[PDB]
Parts: structure tokens; C-alpha cells; sequence
């Protein structure tokens, strides 16, 4: 049973992701004899003959990856030709046949995040690069749910009369002495975005991060750390699971060299999608040889090119079986609808602390969003006094209000005066 | 695809054609590749590709040069996706840099099984700001929808 | 000539701890009136330390600070930039070359 091995050219962790799949999902039952094939993934015509070379091969299913540019082309002759595709990368918009997409929809878990927030005004970056999917995403939610947003396009922040333009816009959103952004990039870039940002607006302080990506914990949060900003985002690999520890353990222990990048803490949401996908295809393979079904091809595929083309019956058979499957990975629940989108899925709610990244919830279709909480200032300073007028007095109505907010005098403004020159917090007590 | 390989393989030295933008990555591509030159009525393509030569005229500046000669700050901006998305990242951008409130709402995808249904939602959306001025950027019989 | 130097070992903390110290530290600096602060640290430290000034908020206006060492564009000067603080320091390459 041979698959098809379209990759880019910079992809390592995903190759040994890959790679680790092949070795641990290998069963004497049947070989997957992977043909790795590395092309430049944003050309059109090096995706069309790599999938026409698979197909000349004649593989029965083809792994890859596609690029905004690249993907209606994969569409189309996945179509077409009734060849089964499985990817890791950004799920197509509208239904397609064919087509396997493992990384689960960002679009509700985002959506959810910023009601969650309760966000009423905001910055939304994006890069033209990745798509505007998202960003149609919240610009539709938009009108409905009485956001505001900015949406700047980090391609040119560059000038436009440098600094002055975009500065009045980037400190407008300044609500609560807190300035709301929501990244969508991709990891290193999005450093490099918030730095940028920084350097533009001026203004350091006050800033709510929101990363859109399944990639949360993949990369090093310790530059945006500390700005005094809070940082929040979503991962797809949950490392409390069972499997996702030891997974982690053997992958640590491997050889740098071997394989590409093979060994550290975290691993990339993308490789853990391959990782997955060989499971996937591996289940697939194993269910259509329970069921008996014969998916061998008899003859050559012959040339894609050929009018009128000729699809083989069996694969239709094979698209079956893949979206039959459900099994447990890195990636939570994987199970598949009839349009090829992962359903059931599971996508964690991080918030980055002082201890670092923690876990405050996870986002699934049905239930939306859920908050795990369950759980102090390091210093205060107790001011005794006692009620007396005109020095100590509760405000008219005390009983909705709380805290140090309820006591109004000379005392008090006295001491939000001594306070403020020695410069510490405190609470006053009767 | 096959068009275009059967028209390399006949030998023409030019061809003219339409693109969705669907296709049209694939065109450029091969175009840029094969060397062959292309001739199209089609939305002038988004990049530098070479060897496609596009016989429209880009509206983007004029299009912000009359939004900005009637003077609207606020407008409702309703657009398909099937020219392409350059027109919303331009009215998007200079929405940011001039301050405007603009709402932005993808048409491109509509039921014919129900129309009234995501018409209803539609302008029940719009009608939240009360917007009275609408720009309509589709497809010729979208707009006459 | 005649200084009062308040010296703080700055070296020996928990990475739990983190933040918690260096409040207590930079807190008890405010109640002694020292607007003026020598880091003495590699970049590292520096930049920790410079985060938690820009967290507590003392890198605005009537802070001077001088970082001490040969590293002083190594480290990252971006965020207290626009504080407003006076930060100086030493740079033993010049890209002026
Ligand atoms: C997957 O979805 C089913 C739906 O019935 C649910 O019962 C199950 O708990 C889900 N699995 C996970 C790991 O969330």
C-alpha cells in the first residue's frame, strides 16, 4: 500500500513526526511504503506534478501540505481523480470530498474566547499571507454581537506617516487602561509582530494578547512574558493525557541528528496532526482489511492529464474507511464528519501566569466553552481607623459597594495621599 | 488544467481566457512557468505575477476616492469572495487609518434552498447600526439579487 | 567620596519566586526615597530586572538607571524605551565602525 509523501521543504519536526508515526504504527499485517517527495509548497505547478508523479506511481492515498495559492488545485484534482487527501494544514472553507483535514476549527473556539472576555472593542492583526478566514469569521460575528474592530493587516504597518497614523489608532482601543489585540499569525512571526507593535504604538503597558493558533505552548512565550500584559491562547495538545507524556519522553530521548529536530519538551501542533494522520490512515487501511473490502488496483493509474479522466471506484471506498475512522491522539478525540472536518474535537484554554502557562478551560462544538478554575497580593498594608464624621463615613449605599470604596472622609483621602507618596497598597479596616 | 496543457501542446504562441479565483492561481503559475503569455477581461490578479497581462482597470483607488468625496464615515460594505479579497483589505486598512466604521459582510456564500432565511439575518444585521449607505461589491446577478 | 550606597545582593533568588522578591525588594527602595539604581548584572538578569520595573511601574519619569555591562544593546532596551526613565550604560562595540 503505497501513499503519497508531498512536503515542504523546511518541514523537519513535521518529517520526524512523521517518520516516528511510520515506526510506531508499523504492523506486520501490511507495509505503508512511504514515497517522501519535498517540493516548494507555494507553487502551483510543483503541487501539480508531484500529485501527478503520485499519481503515476499509483498511491492509493497521498499525504501533503497546501498554501493558501495551492489548495484549489489539490481540491480539484483530489475531486476529480477520487484520490484521498490528508492534511494537516488549514481546513478548507465549504465542504469538499477527498479531503481529510486534521487540524480542528479555530474559528468558534476563538469566537468564544473573545464573548468569553467579554470584549466589546478590539484590535484584530492579520497577516494576507495565512488568510482572512478568521477575520471573516469575526467581522460576520461582528455586526451581530456590537464589536468593534480594527483590523490591521501586518503586511505594511511600516509608514504611513511612520509613527503618528498608526499610533492614535493602536492607543485608541484603551478601555479599561487595558489595550486589546488579537494576533493570528504564526509563532516566530508573531513575536516579531508583538515587538513590532511595541516599537509603533509606544505605549508598553496594559496589553490583552490573544494568539490564534492550536500552537500555544510550541513556542517561547518568555520575550512577550513579561510586559506586564496578559497573555492568552489555544492548545491542541493537552500533556496531562497518558499517551502525549510518553510520546513526549520518546521523543526527548531520540538523536538530534537522525532525525531533523527530533528531541525537545513540546512538540509542533502540525507534526502531532502527522503523527495522527499516520494513525489515521494506518486504522483506515486496517478497518478496510476487517470488512474485507478489496481497495488493490489492478491496473496503472496512467497520466493525470488524460480526457476524460478515470477515477477508480474502490476509492470512493477508501474516503469511507478514512472518514469511519475515530481514535484516540495528541490531538484529543479525532473523529470525522462526512465533509472530511474533525468533529468531537477538544481545544484547550490557556492563560500564560507567573508560574507560567496554565489551563483555565477547553472549547468543544457542543458544549462551547468551559471554564476549569478551581484555583492573594504579595503585600498590604492594614490602615486602622474609626468611624467618626467628618473623618470616616460610609457612603450612602455601602452594600453594593465593595472593598475600600465604601469609606469616604478626610481619612480616607488622607491616606490614598500617604499611600500614593510611599507608594504602597493598602486596605482600611475599622 | 487541461485546457491550458492542450493549448500548449497545440503550440499557440498567446492565449486569452477568464479566471475565477479559484483558477487563478493555477494560470499565473503556469503561465509564469511555461512562459506562455495571457491575455484576460478577468480582476487583475493580487501580486506581481509575470507573463499574465490583465485588460481591467483596478477600482481600489477609485473606489476609496468617492467613498472619501461624499465624505462617509460609517457604511456598510458587502462583498463576494469570488474576485478576490484585495478590495477588503484596502477599504479595511484605510477603514483603520481614517477612523471609519465600516461592516463588512461576506454575501459569497448563500443557500438558494434558503434565500429569506440568510436575507433576513442579513439585513436584520445591518439594521443594528441603522446603516444607510451601502456598498455593493459582487458579481453582477448578486447585485441584482 | 562621601556616598551612600545601599548594596543588594540581587544574585541568590528562586525562579519560583521570581516576581515576589524583587516587589518586596524594589517596594522597599520606594519607601527609602532611591530613585537612582545600579543593575551590575549580565543580560539575563538585566532583563528580568527591567521587566519587573516596567510591571511595578517605576520606569517612568525620576528613575535613573545604569546597566553595567559591556552588553548594554544585548539585552532589550525596546520596552523601558518609553518609560521615560533615564537608562545608561556601556557598549564596547560600536556599530558606528
Ligand atoms: C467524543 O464525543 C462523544 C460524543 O458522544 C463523547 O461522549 C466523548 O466523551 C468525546 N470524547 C472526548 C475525548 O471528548
Amino acid at each position: 500500500i503505497q501513499i503519497g509523501g508531498l512536503f515542504p521543504r523546511g518541514a523537519d519536526q513535521e518529517y520526524s513526526a512523521f517518520r516516528v508515526g511510520m515506526v510506531q504504527f508499523s504492523t506486520s499485517e501490511f507495509r505503508l511504503t512511504p514515497h517522501i517527495d519535498n517540493l516548494e509548497v507555494a507553487n502551483s505547478f510543483a503541487v501539480t506534478n508531484a500529485f501527478c508523479s503520485q499519481f503515476s506511481r499509483g498511491v492509493y492515498a497521498i499525504f501533503g501540505f497546501y498554501d493558501k495559492k495551492s489548495v484549489n488545485t489539490i481540491t480539484s484534482f483530489c475531486g476529480t481523480l477520487h484520490v484521498s487527501f490528508i492534511t494537516p494544514s488549514f481546513p478548507t472553507d465549504g465542504t469538499h470530498p477527498f479531503v481529510i483535514q486534521m487540524r480542528p476549527d479555530l474559528k468558534g473556539a476563538l469566537l468564544s474566547l473573545i464573548e468569553y472576555y467579554q470584549w466589546d472593542k478590539f484590535a484584530y492583526l492579520y497577516d494576507s499571507d495565512r488568510g482572512l478566514s478568521t477575520l471573516q469569521a469575526v467581522l460576520d460575528s461582528a455586526a451581530e454581537k456590537k464589536w468593534q474592530v480594527t483590523a490591521i493587516n501586518v503586511g505594511n504597518i511600516n509608514n504611513d506617516k511612520k509613527d503618528e497614523t498608526y499610533r492614535s489608532l493602536f492607543q485608541d482601543l484603551e478601555l479599561k487602561k487595558e489595550r486589546r489585540v488579537i494576533l493570528d499569525c504564526e509563532r516566530d512571526k508573531v513575536n516579531d509582530i508583538v515587538d513590532q507593535v511595541i516599537t509603533i504604538g509606544k505605549h508598553v503597558k496594559g496589553y490583552h494578547y490573544i494568539i490564534a493558533n492550536l500552537g500555544f505552548t510550541d513556542g517561547d512565550l518568555l520575550k512577550i512574558q513579561f510586559g506586564g500584559a496578559e497573555v492568552s491562547g489555544f492548545q491542541i495538545v493537552d500533556y496531562d493525557d497518558s499517551l502525549v507524556s510518553k510520546f513526549i519522553e520518546r521523543w526527548s530521548t531520540l538523536e538530534e541528528k537522525e532525525y531533523p529536530g527530533a528531541h525537545t519538551a513540546t512538540i509542533k501542533y502540525t507534526s502531532a496532526l502527522t503523527y495522527d494522520a499516520v494513525q489515521v490512515m494506518t486504522e483506515a487501511f486496517r478497518n478496510l482489511r476487517k470488512q474485507r473490502i478489496e481497495i488493490s488496483r489492478r491496473g496503472n493509474a496512467g497520466d493525470c492529464l488524460a480526457n476524460p479522466a478515470v477515477p477508480w471506484g474502490q476509492g470512493v471506498e477508501i474516503e469511507r474507511a478514512l472518514k469511519q475512522v475515530q481514535v484516540e491522539g495528541l490531538s484529543g478525540n479525532i473523529k470525522f464528519d462526512q465533509n472530511g472536518k474533525r468533529i468531537n474535537y477538544t481545544i484547550n484554554i490557556m492563560e500564560l501566569k507567573t508560574n507560567g502557562p496554565r489551563k483555565i478551560g477547553y472549547w468543544s462544538e457542543v458544549d462551547k466553552m468551559v471554564v476549569t478554575l478551581t484555583e492573594l497580593e504579595q503585600k498590604t498594608v492594614v490602615v486602622t481607623t474609626i468611624l467618626e464624621s467628618p473623618y470616616v463615613m460610609m457612603k450612602k449605599n455601602h452594600e453594593m459597594l465593595e472593598g475600600n470604596e465604601r469609606y469616604e472622609g478626610y481619612c480616607v483621602d488622607l491616606a490614598a495621599e500617604i499611600a500614593k507618596h510611599c507608594g504602597f497598597k493598602y486596605k482600611l479596616t475599622i
